[PDB]
């Protein structure tokens, strides 16, 4: 029904930003944010879950992991009931997906060595049995990967200000940037769902500033979702 | 269009034994044991979760309280698709129920301090969501009691003989004990899913030893089957 495109990117790389813009562009585009404000707030003051994870990683990688793309699941399934399902032409752009989740950062905690062997088997195990019991539902057509130099990110990251994330140094934003590099750029990385292989992938290089400047990256995007 | 029964007992009370008697009475009762074989061995070498749990509970009772939960939920899932669906009159025996690894062991295993309130909420916020997604399927229509002093379990847990478990001390058996019967038979333990309050409950004393005479024990069952 529904066309879904997931906007990928790295930390404060600017998707929330970015798809902002476009969210006040046409009354049938709607927004999935990431469930981030939750994960600062566990509950059904709860504890900031995010924040354990960056504090004691080789103990919290994998609950945190696992609630994240959890909430996610949720939250996007959640979307596809809403009245934008009746409209013409709609689009869902989904700020990061359930497939980042797992083979950016999850991956990258548990070659990092933050996640012991059964932590990332029980992870991937799961992560799979729950994409083919909710599958079809939440299936990509395309997808917008705003790439961002892990510096420009790291500045971003200040800018935006959340307190659980000002201790990520550049390694960190870099590996993570290789790793979306690797999958969305010169797709060498593999996943476990064949379908992504034939996916639609724009990308645009938000390193300038588009809080004011972004006439083009919009324009590439109308571009980008007529070929769909 | 198949009854599902339930059968809730302690550890090494009893449940495989007595179901396995039961399970070839009649070609259209299927069980649909603990995956308790995954829980040794994740992805089938890997790790055994199962003993991370018990050498260091503080610290995977967690991560073990929610794979195997999970697995629970596919194993019971998965068997409701068998060739079973097709029989005349069915039954599906369940060894254990998603409520007494929440209400039973979780909740004890949180009481007993080794789930922080963060993990506690997430495993709860997570399980409510879980059987609001595939309850339907899975809500028990009975539920049969194998009710044995936490003693002559320690005793059986020795004569089965799992290394996992030969660590547990009365104490603990001791405290699941009430759980059970606290739910099961006094009925004061509430839970968050209303309709288990109108279930029927059979409650048989396996204390004894069931090998050899359980003639009796039987019939108390299919009487108890007939009454649904
Ligand atoms: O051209 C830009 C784009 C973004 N930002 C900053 O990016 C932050 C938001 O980063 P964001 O949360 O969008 O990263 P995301 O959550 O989308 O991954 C905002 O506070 C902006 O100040 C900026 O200063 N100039
Ligand atoms: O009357 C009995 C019933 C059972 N057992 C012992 O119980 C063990 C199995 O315990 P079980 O695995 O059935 O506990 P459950 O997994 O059903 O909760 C077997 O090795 C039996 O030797 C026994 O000795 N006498
Ligand atoms: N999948 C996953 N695993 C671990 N940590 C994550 C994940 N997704 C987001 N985060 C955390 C890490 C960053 O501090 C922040 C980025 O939010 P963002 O909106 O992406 O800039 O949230
Ligand atoms: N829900 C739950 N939480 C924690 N540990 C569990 C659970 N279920 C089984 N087990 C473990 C604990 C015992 O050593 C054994 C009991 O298997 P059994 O067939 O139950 O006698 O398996
Ligand atoms: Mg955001
Ligand atoms: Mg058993």
């Amino acid at each position: 029904r529904i066309k879904k495109i997931s906007i990928e990117g790295n930390i404060a790389a600017g998707k929330s930003t970015f798809v902002n813009i476009l969210k006040q562009l046409c009354e049938d585009w709607e927004v999935v944010p990431e469930p981030v404000a939750r994960w600062c707030n566990v509950q059904s003051n709860g504890g900031n879950v995010l924040q354990m994870m960056y504090e004691k990683p080789e103990r919290w990688s994998f609950t945190f992991q696992t609630y994240a793309c959890l909430s996610r699941i949720r939250a996007q399934l959640a979307s596809l009931n809403g009245k934008l399902k009746d409209a013409e032409k709609p689009v869902l752009f989904f700020e990061r997906s359930v497939y980042s989740d797992r083979y950016i950062f999850a991956s990258n905690l548990y070659e990092s060595e933050c996640m012991n062997e059964t932590e990332w088997t029980i992870y991937q195990d799961w992560h799979d049995w729950m994409n083919n019991q909710f599958g079809q539902s939440l299936e990509l057509d395309g997808i917008i990967y705003l790439q961002a130099t892990p510096e420009t990110c790291l500045h971003r990251i200040y800018l935006r200000g959340r307190n659980e994330e000002q201790g990520i140094p550049l390694e960190y934003l870099e590996k993570l940037h290789y790793k979306h590099e690797s999958w969305l750029l010169h797709r060498t990385l593999k996943t476990n769902f064949d379908y992504l292989q034939e996916v639609p992938i724009l990308t645009l290089d938000v390193n300038e500033d588009f809080k004011d400047k972004y006439e083009s990256l919009v324009e590439k995007v109308k571009e980008f979702l007529s070929t769909l």
